């Protein structure tokens, strides 16, 4: 399983420090608890009609989870709450396909996405319970959660067959794009964000669903 030692839940220095040090071996899969590999992380094929862009994403991909930055960890007791800061660079790639308009742009084009994030944040905030299995121990069950985000670097977009090839007008959206990151990252990023984070929070979830509170805290 996992190289870290045992904190007080709510020693909030140590609590940072040892989802630091699980990280890299947590992404890389743990197929008997319920982990998945999170690096390269698959997300489900979705879409979406937001501000006049319909938009699809399919076998969706989420590169730099292996790579981020746990900036704190508060465990609350009382609130059986959880909150989550982090950061990392990340790359969301897959097959996309694009109708309608993007802001003041006309948009169509079906091919391959390559997004870069550049230091996006993230605020996690899990809600659970304690709950006893059939064997008679405890284990931490998350039940729901709320996240917000924050591209604070920057964010490329790439974006291959818009307008079905046509050079001049992919060039015109991309700039674009390229240009209003920042809009574009507060105006559409929720459902890609929701994307990763409903695989996040399930596979933690399927973790502490199998390993004792017991075993991995302070009783
Ligand atoms: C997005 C990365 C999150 C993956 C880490 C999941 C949390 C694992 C809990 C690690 C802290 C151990 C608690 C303890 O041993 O006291
Ligand atoms: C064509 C518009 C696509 C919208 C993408 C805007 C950038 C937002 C990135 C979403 C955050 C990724 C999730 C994560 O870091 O875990």
């Amino acid at each position: 399983v996992l190289p870290v030692e045992k904190c007080n839940l709510e020693d909030s220095a140590c609590m940072t420090s040892a989802f630091q040090q699980a990280l890299p071996t947590f992404v890389a899969g743990l197929p008997d608890h319920g982990v998945e590999v999170m690096d390269v992380l698959d997300l489900d094929d979705f879409a979406f009609d937001l501000s006049g862009l319909q938009f699809t994403l399919k076998e969706g991909k989420l590169k730099g989870l292996k790579g981020a930055v746990i900036d704190n960890v508060k465990w609350d007791l009382k609130k059986k709450n959880i909150e989550v800061d982090f950061h990392l660079d990340a790359t969301v790639k897959g097959h996309y396909t694009a109708g309608g308009r993007i802001l003041i742009l006309p948009i169509t084009g079906d091919g391959q996405m390559k997004l870069k994030l550049k230091n996006i944040h993230i605020h996690l905030v899990v809600s659970y319970e304690m709950e006893k299995d059939a064997e008679g121990v405890d284990h931490v069950i998350f039940k729901k959660y709320t996240v917000t985000f924050d591209v604070k670097d920057n964010a490329q977009f790439g974006l291959t067959n818009l307008f079905n090839g046509n050079k001049e007008l992919s060039d015109t959206m991309l700039t674009f794009l390229n240009q209003n990151w920042k809009q574009v990252s507060e105006e559409f990023g929720k459902p890609v964000m929701e994307a990763a984070a409903k695989k996040i929070f399930k596979n933690i979830k399927h973790f502490l669903a199998k390993v004792p509170i017991a075993e991995i805290a302070n009783v």
